[PDB]
């Protein structure tokens, strides 16, 4: 294996390590967070949708991506091809569209919310436990804005080490311009 | 929290880290190990079941103990009560009764195949790959079993940390003796 192509390979690795990160948050805000806070009525679902949005749709989203890579990946670990996967999931992130388009919406509940002794007290007690695990609740929307912006920069990595007769030039090439495209659908 | 219902929390950790650690492990040997050697007829499915056994049913088995105990995890990341997924979660360890009754037979193919070329080839290729993660495929059959033979100990270690008043007491008493129990009935 030369010196460039464990290079494509680990940036590759690099993607979907940050998958299984953003998944791991996902879950925990379902978990520690929404679900909880629906429960007892420290909070309404609507308000909770602002926040966190459809965390049940982006969670098995993400994780799909990283099914398929996994699926791809051969025995000695490496991956062949990808633009194939990334270019046919991509369009996927329009489901996106609805919770960004209003992080400002978003962030008038939030600023009301940090005054509320329940909300407070919950957190403290979450807290409190050393076997608990943390989020910034109050820029969760970061989370997944930050990864969304990410994708055009993993996928110019993978791009810059790929042959140039490769099939991956293409399609990374044209997944380049179809996460580019769901960005501005949303800003 | 008291000092000693964080052990009976880190006992419980403890344990669950360890299934993700042979699950990985499983999956591992599925994946990189068991397929490919069926699919380029470097083995026969009877004797890769003799080296490896029913994997995809162990994988699953010990997949379902880490739903029902995360299930059981609250938001604060402790978990109330565990003897109750013990209790009726052990007797499916009876899933190795035919892999594990001949543990003597394995170690016959196992020595008979580390002469053989095509398997040698197939390994220094895996190893080779920068990416590839390694097992040691000629003492596999220590990785389950060290994990069944290990059991009792999780549980005692767990029990030793149970307030007096606790249901788990029972259930984690009983939960002993039937992991006791499933050992001799493949030793």
């Amino acid at each position: 294996l030369t010196t460039r192509e464990i290079r494509r390979q680990e940036a590759i690795y690099e993607m979907s390590r940050g998958e299984q990160d953003l998944i791991e948050d996902l879950k925990l805000a379902r978990k520690a967070y929404h679900d909880p806070m629906l429960k007892l009525s420290i909070m309404s679902e609507e308000e909770l949708t602002h926040i966190f949005g459809d965390l049940d749709s982006y969670i098995p989203l993400h994780e799909d991506l990283l099914t398929r890579i996994g699926e791809a990946t051969k025995p000695d670990g490496t991956v062949e091809q990808i633009g194939h996967i990334l270019v046919s999931w991509l369009p996927r992130l329009n489901a996106y569209r609805g919770y960004c388009s209003n992080q400002l919406a978003a962030k008038a509940l939030l600023d009301q919310k940090k005054q509320d002794p329940r909300v407070q007290d919950f957190l403290q007690r979450c807290l409190e436990s050393p076997f608990s695990r943390k989020l910034d609740l109050w820029s969760f929307l970061d989370i997944p804005r930050s990864r969304l912006v990410k994708y055009p920069l993993l996928l110019k990595e993978i791009l810059k080490h790929t042959p140039k007769e490769h099939p991956d030039v293409q399609l990374l090439e044209d997944a380049i311009l179809i996460i580019q495209g769901v960005l501005s659908d949303i800003n």
